């Protein structure tokens, strides 16, 4: 259905509509089986997280004779993987290739919104509770019933410890995990890195694989803790007035850290894997920080060619973060946990020196008196100390195991599909967006601002082979911050917080503006969940995938990529430049906030349409507009005529549904002047200066009511990118003339990818390790042409007014309406199988001859 | 690993076709016997 179906649809008029009813129907075709984490988990995550979209792509040129592509094959991805940075102990100040000085931080608050709980039915205790609360008495003083007026409210003589405390969530049985559900799926992808491989700003460094073995850093200063109790429930009801504690203690969400919440768990479940990862994602975090334990093992570098330098010049002096690392999240400050049913002699089965208050003392001796305070997660069970080597496998068990317990047996299909959708929001990071810029041509000269060919952003490390004239970047400290800052989330959203850690002083810089907000998960819920007291929903999944935490986040990349795309989409019909996501975005052309003001009505509305979550939660424009720029750092000359574009063009028309093969190329002879514009520049004194044939740029409005034109309009304006020189062939046919342009006449902009980036494209499934081969042995055409994956023109340089501008011929010999004389771009999706995904596919469905689904299939 | 058997070779691949066609020197003495051959018989000993 992938093709066939979606590949031969075309995007409708009312294009949100269609946009959400596509995304839906590409939601349902995400599958990675969930029995395939049990005999592969490499393969299986490599699926989940890391898919591939294929696509074939060929050139067109009119008076050629040379062969060039026409029907190759590549496999285009999205996102960084993981992140490169200097190691923590550099005292040096030279430069390193590929590593960041710092990282960003992706700052999520807490939401102000509460996710709706839903109804719950009790279990038989709390039936009882329920029915002796809502009972009649006599309230005389020989019986109990006086106790409540003669003794106090919050009495348990009538209903015990346990119906008193549990007494106003039994009246109104409600629960809602969603909050926990998007943690874990965040947790998962961060730790394992969702998108192409890319683990740095360089575009050529990329992760080998899935890494295998982590390491646990603390550091005071950047990580964001919460503070942990540990009590007996005889100790933790013996601290409050005639015993009885607090019946509620869900806080204000606008004030998480005013009060201390608890969490009641019973002694059977504390041994489970899933108890420190259900304290960690319902906390503050990240509480510690991941790394990839040796970079120099799973780190390549890819030359413009394909070829692969596996030791990259610098390992020993860097550090690989985790996408874990980059994240940043709000939750509760102080949390009591509280163990049911255990002896005064109990034991902290994990960390050691650790002592329940009401359990075993340091000495020795039972019935320990102090609530000892433990500021953050590593202080407690010690699979999370400081410089602890770890297998991922083992990490990511108790998650697994979490997720499936509480969609199992809590949680319903509807929140579960919601914390996908969520989750999707944070799924993924990319850079800055790397553009080019033709130029204008010769004969132009004194009618443009534009004239040389510039870049932006476009860094390669890469000195095996050849580097592309396009990458010019030096990372320099000023340039290093702008890059960073440049970095956004699938909406757009860039961050102005970030981190630092070099010499030996670690430092993080949190600013007000969060890129933002995720609910508060209601510890009441889960406490009464444990205790018993409602009755589980085991039978409420109705779907499959959903039991499965690997399938989830299967779900919740490919929504997160959606995302991406739909915005790239959007920002192009918004014409949003890509100019106002980077660094400077506030200080220069104030079309900046003007673009805004109508890419928001577009995410505004598919959020509400598709997610059905507060938006303010997902996407707002508090850090656009709350940019601080680097002053050292000077912008490109580039004019501000290309869109957002994040993803490659491929995927975005996997998403929506664009069609650009070559059908859509023009060969015509031209013998009646049909279409053509006279395009006229008049002196002073009354001679003509210009007098240039030209054809009108479509109107969106054209578009809307024509979706052709949209394809027709990207092959009347791309051209391939050459590898060596700064001249693109376009330039000596066809310039833009722009009447609201003081000097009217510019080049072309296409958004850049470089051929390191894309010789990832031509494996299948991202695993670099120097037996993979990336130069394409039969084909010699990417050795001097680059593919061109970037979105076309913007058909509009002013967001609010629309006014009709013209592709003029440069040269007076070759007309417009006649076709392209340069070399042409088309573009394909095509669904395909990698080798790997047939292989586990005839594992888990004809080789699968497990016990069961053969003897217990009834 | 990455080459998939169903996809098709991934090498160069030699069709053949056999083909009717007669060489220059067999056609030229073709022309000698069938159409350029005068002799006595065959034109006044048919019969």
């Amino acid at each position: 259905k992938t093709l066939y179906n979606y590949y031969s649809e075309g995007p409708s008029t009312p294009i949100m509509p269609h946009l959400v009813n596509r995304l839906r129907g590409l939601d349902a075709l995400a599958k990675v089986d969930a029995t395939l984490s049990k005999v592969d988990m490499n393969a299986a995550y490599i699926f989940a997280l890391r898919p591939t979209f294929p696509y074939s792509y060929g050139y067109k040129q009119r008076f050629s004779n040379r062969r060039l592509t026409t029907s190759a094959l590549c496999y285009a991805r999205t996102g960084l993987s993981s992140f490169l940075t200097v190691d923590k102990t550099y005292t040096s100040n030279s430069p390193l290739k590929g590593g960041s000085r710092g990282w960003p931080i992706f700052n999520v608050g807490v939401s102000p919104h509460v996710a709706e709980p839903h109804m719950r039915t009790l279990s038989p205790i709390g039936l009882e509770v329920f029915n002796l609360a809502t009972s009649q008495f006599s309230k005389t003083l020989l019986t109990a019933s006086s106790k409540v007026f003669t003794q106090s409210l919050y009495t348990a003589d009538i209903l015990s410890i346990f119906g008193e405390v549990f007494l106003p969530h039994v009246m109104q049985p409600v629960s809602n995990y969603t909050p926990i559900l998007v943690r874990a799926l965040l947790a998962l992808i961060h730790i394992l890195g969702s998108g192409s491989g890319n683990c740095s700003l360089s575009s050529s460094i990329f992760e080998s694989s899935i890494p295998q073995f982590l390491t646990i850093s603390h550091s005071t200063n950047m990580s964001n803790r919460t503070r942990y109790c540990l009590h007996t429930w005889s100790a933790y009801k013996d601290m409050f007035r005639n015993g009885i504690p607090p019946q509620s203690t869900f806080p204000p969400t606008l004030a998480p850290e005013g009060s201390s919440a608890r969490i009641l768990i019973p002694a059977a479940l504390v041994t489970s894997p899933m108890f420190p990862w259900l304290l960690v994602l319902v906390s503050s975090g990240p509480q510690f920080f991941l790394y990839s334990k040796d970079a120099s093992i799973n780190t390549v570098d890819i030359g413009s060619r394909g070829r692969i330098t596996s030791p990259i010049p610098d390992v020993a002096h860097l550090d690989l973060h985790r996408l874990w690392n980059l994240f940043r999240f709000d939750g509760y400050r102080y949390i009591d946990v509280v163990i049911v049913g255990v002896d005064r002699d109990y034991v902290w089965p994990y960390q050691n020196g650790v002592y329940v208050h009401g359990g075993k003392g340091p000495k020795g001796t039972d019935n320990y008196e102090n609530a000892d305070v433990h500021d953050g997660i590593g202080t407690i069970f010690s699979s999370f100390n400081n410089n602890v080597n770890v297998q991922t496998s083992d990490l990511l068990l108790g998650l697994s195991t979490l997720w499936n317990h509480i969609t199992t047996t809590y949680a319903t299909e509807e929140e579960v599909t919601m914390a996908i959708k969520i989750a999707a929001a944070f799924a993924l990071v990319y850079p800055v967006q790397p553009i080019v810029y033709s130029g204008c041509s010769r004969a132009l000269y004194n009618h443009t601002s534009y004239f040389q060919p510039s870049s932006e952003n476009c860094y390669t490390t890469d000195t095996a082979e050849v580097k592309s004239t396009w990458d010019t970047v030096e990372l320099s400290v000023q340039v290093n911050n702008a890059m960073v800052l440049g970095m956004t989330l699938p909406f757009g959203q860039p961050t102005v917080s970030s981190a630092q850690w070099f010499n030996n002083i670690d430092k993080a810089e949190i600013s007000m503006f969060k890129v933002g907000n995720l609910p508060l998960q209601n510890l009441d819920y889960l406490s009464l969940d444990m205790m018993e007291f409602y009755a589980p929903t085991t039978g409420q999944l109705y779907d499959i995938r959903s039991d499965s935490l690997i399938s989830s986040a299967h779900r919740t990349v490919n929504l997160g990529i959606g995302y991406t795309a739909l915005a790239d989409f959007f920002a192009y019909l918004a014409s949003v430049p890509a100019q106002s996501f980077y660094h400077n975005r506030m200080v220069t052309s104030p079309i900046s906030k003007q673009a805004y003001s109508v890419y928001e009505r577009f995410i505004e509305r598919f959020i509400d349409d598709f997610v059905g979550w507060g938006r303010c939660d997902l996407f707002n424009l508090d850090t656009l507009l709350g940019a601080k720029r680097i002053a050292g750092v000077a912008s490109s000359p580039i004019p501000w005529h290309c869109s957002l574009q994040r993803c490659p063009l491929p995927i975005i028309m996997h998403y929506t549904g664009l069609h650009f093969g070559q059908e859509h190329i023009r060969v015509r002879d031209v013998a009646g002047v049909e279409g053509l514009q006279q395009i006229v520049l008049r002196n002073d004194q009354g001679s003509i200066v210009l007098d240039a044939l030209g054809t009108a740029a479509p109107s969106r409005l054209a578009v809307k009511l024509d979706w052709s034109r949209l394809s027709a309009w990207y092959s009347d304006t791309t051209c391939a990118i050459p590898i060596s020189d700064r001249v693109m062939e376009i330039v000596n046919y066809a310039a833009i003339w722009d009447p609201t342009q003081e000097r009217r006449a510019t080049g072309f902009v296409y958004t850049y990818f470089s051929p390191n980036f894309l010789s990832s494209f031509n494996v299948s499934e991202p695993i670099f390790n120097k037996t993979i081969n990336l130069t394409p042995p039969y084909d010699d055409t990417s050795q001097t042409v680059i593919q061109n994956l970037s979105m076309p023109q913007m058909l509009s340089f002013d967001p609010y007014y629309e006014s009709t501008f013209y592709v003029v011929s440069a040269d007076n010999e070759w007309v417009p309406t006649s076709g392209p004389a340069w070399k042409v771009p088309y573009l394909e999706n095509v669904v395909k199988r990698s080798g790997r995904r047939l292989l586990a596919e005839l594992r888990i469905a004809s080789n699968n001859g497990s016990g069961d689904r053969t003897f217990l299939d009834d």
